[PDB]
């Protein structure tokens, strides 16, 4: 690597997301659906095949975002959230801020800013907060699994549950051990590159959260 | 006797002309029911449309005169969609103006219930209280041998019967609709029975929060 | 002939709480219509949510039994609405069905369409042909008096009307529900005046490019 | 050689999309009613929000596409066992790299055909390809494209649709361009591709062909 590229890299990361968020901001006024359930959060949901996976019945809308961190999530929330009948938001974030070595409270206030926002002007909404997902540590996927362990994100995931029992429309929504091969790894047919998902490992995802939809 | 008779012969007619409508509309209906609200009259002549909107799609499968037999008998008629997040349900005051024992009745809910807890296992099924009648003179046309001490002794065993089942939530709209002396508001009801404008604009603001 | 004149009681009290109905919803809807459907029982049962979905919002004022005499006389009851883009009129089955002549029927029409076109300016009127019946002999309980030579007769007078106004649209659905004999397709039919859901499929079809 | 590293980037990003789709159309719990494939501007455009869910409306589009590479890699943009129709935007990556017209043109009727055989059912719908925004603002995405290209091609396009039954030729070129024949500014990001107005607009053009 070359420390131009990686600020250009950086770059490139940052105007895809703004490109996204300006997006989402145009899509939020003219949609011609109604979204019953939202996803948001990182790259996981906005690579999510939720159409194939869940079908059409429920009409599920995409707001994820690549690379997404929670306080960037907070600070353009409103790109994330429309309609006059959300019943569910599905939360799936924070990977990235363990990844970027940012402080799990500062994460947790963040995250606690969002709900709080999302009470106010959708009160009758429900938040499913996801776990963080496992990643896979075998060595030939440090390139994408860098900083995070499994042991990181389980001490995340055990805060996330603790925040959502001070919220009675926050549930929290254990899907990590759904995902982990007995060596409490993400399962080798489940990933890519060791953090995003397969589609086996998104179908597996979409068996677990299929309850929660409802 | 006879010319009463005949006129019952009607409304079975029309119940069966409405189920074939529903049969043949519930396969090739252009939406998805996000709730779907089945009972009778009340529910057939409900303006969901104009009262809650269109950001969530509302279903109506009620059918006038029904009561629980009715409706047990021919529940295919009244479900379809691949995501029913809601079924309302409501459904009683004919079978007491017909003189059907509670407990005929209950039974019947509970089929009803364990049907759809088998065939749409996610499905939460709102089950509402009986709405009062006005048992003014003026109005025991409709009425006839309804009272509201007979509704609510019925609603304390759909409550009860709620309580047992996960899927099922009661929904206690009765007391919104009520005047100071127990009866149907004079302003929210037709005919002592069925509601005015008025009555569904009290019923849907007490139903809103169960939307969700 | 007393049992005649309580059925036509009957009838007119439905009519008259219906127009109630509306006058009251036309007040407190929570809806903006798109566009209006306004006419007799043919429109009154129209599964419009099912058969068009949602994404224009469509507004149900139509009334069983109706004439064109009764829309006029009570046409504030049908409208309402800050930008209703299109109004569909379906009306005069029942005009033939009581023998009310043709030339009152049309100036009842053009007095409908010179109201609107005075207090609803920016929209278009899509003026729907008289659908046809079916003459079999088991159907003439429901069919009576009328015939499809009488509709087609009546139809050419709509058109004509169309023509004279600029934002008057002739729609032909006439020709979409008929069989090879010229009648409403006994599959399209419940009584031979009324549709079934295949019947209401094929007027559906037949209109959505008047509608979208 | 950055630009080669860069080239490689967009092939490993098409292998792992191509991955993705061959799964899904496996594992898939919706019957596509319609299948949208082609180049970035059918990867990236919102079909949900902007054309709703009457009928099931799959996505199969690739950033970066090509006639030949969606010719060598067609099964993975097809499926399903009720297929009305299948919606088709590519060429606009075959112009920006030189291909003859010829060459896309024999790829896109060998596409046709193998279409033909395995959905015979199944409507296509050969889309014009779309105009392009030539101002030197937009230069970095547009590069060689020309608009007096497109039209060439989208000629030719309209000339192989009228030798299929089972194809239309679907012009939409002219919905989106100004006055001077370009893409209209409010409609593009880069001076390629849409913005969210551009696709509401190209939406709007479809609509007669989808419904
Ligand atoms: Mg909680
Ligand atoms: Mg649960
Ligand atoms: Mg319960
Ligand atoms: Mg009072
Ligand atoms: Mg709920
Ligand atoms: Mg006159
Ligand atoms: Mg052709």
């Amino acid at each position: 690597s070359n420390a131009m590229a990686v600020q250009l890299l950086e770059n490139w990361l940052l105007k895809e997301q703004e490109k996204i968020q300006t997006k989402y901001r145009h899509l939020n006024h003219i949609s011609v659906v109604e979204p019953n359930i939202l996803f948001i959060g990182d790259s996981i949901v906005e690579y999510y095949p939720l159409q194939e996976l869940f079908g059409t019945s429920k009409t599920i809308v995409n707001r994820g975002i690549r690379g997404y961190q929670t306080g960037l999530l907070l600070e353009n929330l409103d790109a994330h959230l429309y309609g006059g009948a959300v019943d569910k938001i599905f939360l799936l974030i924070g990977t990235n801020d363990i990844g970027k070595d940012v402080p799990v409270n500062e994460a947790l206030n963040n995250l606690e800013a969002i709900i709080q926002s999302v009470a106010r002007d959708y009160p009758l909404t429900e938040i499913k907060l996801l776990s963080i997902l496992p990643v896979n540590e075998r060595e030939e996927y440090q390139q994408a699994v860098y900083i995070r362990s499994n042991e990181k994100i389980q001490n995340w995931n055990q805060a996330y549950q603790e925040l959502a029992s001070a919220y009675m429309q926050v549930e929290f929504v254990p899907v990590f051990d759904c995902l982990t091969d007995q060596a409490g790894q993400l399962k080798k047919e489940y990933t890519t590159d060791g953090l995003h998902l397969s589609i086996a490992g998104y179908q597996a995802l979409s068996k677990s959260l299929k309850d929660y939809l409802y």
